[PDB]
C-alpha cells in the first residue's frame, strides 16, 4: 500500500577497508572493517557480508532481498543496512555489532549475566519485533543466533534472509520449500507453511527460552521430523531453572495453538517491562574492538543523512 522511499546507498570499494574474517560457512563471509565515507572525516566500524565468493544468479538475487528489507527498516532494535557494494561479488555493509550474536554471548557468559540483562534483552527484542510488525513485516527466522549485541545493554534483530513483507493486506505468507529452522517454528508453519506476526511470536517464545537457559538447544536430541508431532501431542519446552512461573507462563503463551491466543509483541514489551522493574522477583539467578587511530570513529547509530 504505502510507497517505500528508503534510500539504497551504493558504496565505493575504495571507501572501506576490510580488517578480518568474523565468520565463514554456508552463506559466505562476514568481515570486521572500517568505512570512511566521501570526505566526511568520520570512520565507521562496519560488518561486511559476501554470500560466498561464487557468483551464481541464485545467490545474488537473495542477498539483494536482504538489502531490500534491511534498507527499509529504521529502529534502534533492528539492524540497518548502511549500503551495498557492487563489486563482482555483492557486499552487504552494516553497522558493526562488536560483541557478536546473542546466542554466543549468553553461552560465553552464563556466570555473569543477571536478571536485569535477560529481561532487558527480552524487552528490546519485543520492541524490534513490534516495529517489524508495524512495517507489516514477518521475520520468519527469529532466534538467539539472529539477535546481535552492540553493547551488553543494547541488542538488535538481524538476518532478514527470509523476511517477507506482507503485500495487499495478505494476513499470512504462503511459503515454498527450502531449508527452514524447525525448532523455532510455530505449528501452523511446520504443517501449513503459514507465517504470520503471531508465528513470529512463537519464535520469540523459543528465543526467550534460549536466553533463559543460557543458550541451550531447544529439543536437544529430538530430530526435526519428530517436532511437529511432539508439538501436536501438547508437549512444549521445559521451564528453565531460573524462571519464575510468571516468566514461563509468558513463554507458554507464545506457544499456544490458536495463533491469536498468543500475545502481541506490544504486550510482550509491556509484560517484560513490568518485570524489568523488579528483575529478582521474576528470575532467580545465583549471584545476581578498537585497533588503529580511533580519533574520528563514530558509531553508525550517530551517523545520519
Ligand atoms: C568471545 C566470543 N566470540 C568472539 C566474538 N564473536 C565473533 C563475532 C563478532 C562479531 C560478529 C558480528 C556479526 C555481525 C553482523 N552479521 C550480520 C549477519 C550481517 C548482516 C548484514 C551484513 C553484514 C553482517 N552484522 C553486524 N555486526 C556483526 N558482528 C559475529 C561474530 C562471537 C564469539
Amino acid at each position: 500500500e504505502a510507497p517505500n522511499q528508503a534510500l539504497l546507498r551504493i558504496l565505493k570499494e575504495t571507501e572501506f577497508k576490510k580488517i578480518k574474517v568474523l565468520s565463514s560457512g554456508a552463506f559466505g563471509t562476514v568481515y570486521k572493517g572500517l568505512w570512511i565515507p566521501e570526505g566526511e572525516k568520520v570512520k565507521i566500524p562496519v560488518a561486511i557480508k559476501e554470500l560466498r565468493e561464487a557468483t551464481s544468479p541464485k545467490a545474488n538475487k537473495e542477498i539483494l532481498d536482504e538489502a531490500y528489507v534491511m534498507a527499509s527498516v529504521d529502529n534502534p532494535h533492528v539492524c540497518r543496512l548502511l549500503g551495498i557494494c557492487l563489486t563482482s561479488t555483492v557486499q552487504l555493509i552494516t553497522q558493526l555489532m562488536p560483541f557478536g550474536c546473542l546466542l554466543d554471548y549468553v553461552r560465553e557468559h552464563k556466570d555473569n549475566i543477571g536478571s536485569q540483562y535477560l529481561l532487558n534483552w527480552c524487552v528490546q527484542i519485543a520492541k524490534g519485533m513490534n516495529y517489524l510488525e508495524d512495517r507489516r513485516l514477518v521475520h520468519r527466522d527469529l532466534a538467539a543466533r539472529n539477535v546481535l549485541v552492540k553493547t551488553p545493554q543494547h541488542v538488535k534483530i538481524t538476518d532478514f534472509g527470509l523476511a517477507k513483507l506482507l503485500g495487499a493486506e495478505e494476513k499470512e505468507y504462503h511459503a515454498e520449500g527450502g531449508k527452514v529452522p524447525i525448532k523455532w517454528m510455530a505449528l501452523e508453519s511446520i504443517l501449513h507453511r503459514i507465517y504470520t506476526h503471531q508465528s513470529d511470536v512463537w519464535s520469540y517464545g523459543v528465543t526467550v527460552w534460549e536466553l533463559m537457559t543460557f543458550g541451550s538447544k531447544p529439543y536437544d536430541g529430538i530430530p526435526a521430523s519428530e517436532i511437529s508431532s511432539i508439538l501436536e501431542k501438547g508437549e512444549r519446552l521445559p521451564q528453565p531453572p531460573i524462571c519464575t512461573i510468571d516468566v514461563y507462563m509468558i513463554m507458554v503463551k507464545c506457544w499456544m495453538i490458536d495463533a491469536d491466543s498468543r500475545p502481541k509483541f506490544r504486550e510482550l514489551i509491556i509484560e517484560f517491562s513490568k518485570m524489568a522493574r523488579d528483575p529478582q522477583r521474576y528470575l532467580v539467578i545465583q549471584g545476581d574492538m578498537d585497533e588503529e587511530d580511533m580519533d574520528d570513529v563514530v558509531d553508525a547509530d550517530e551517523y545520519l543523512i
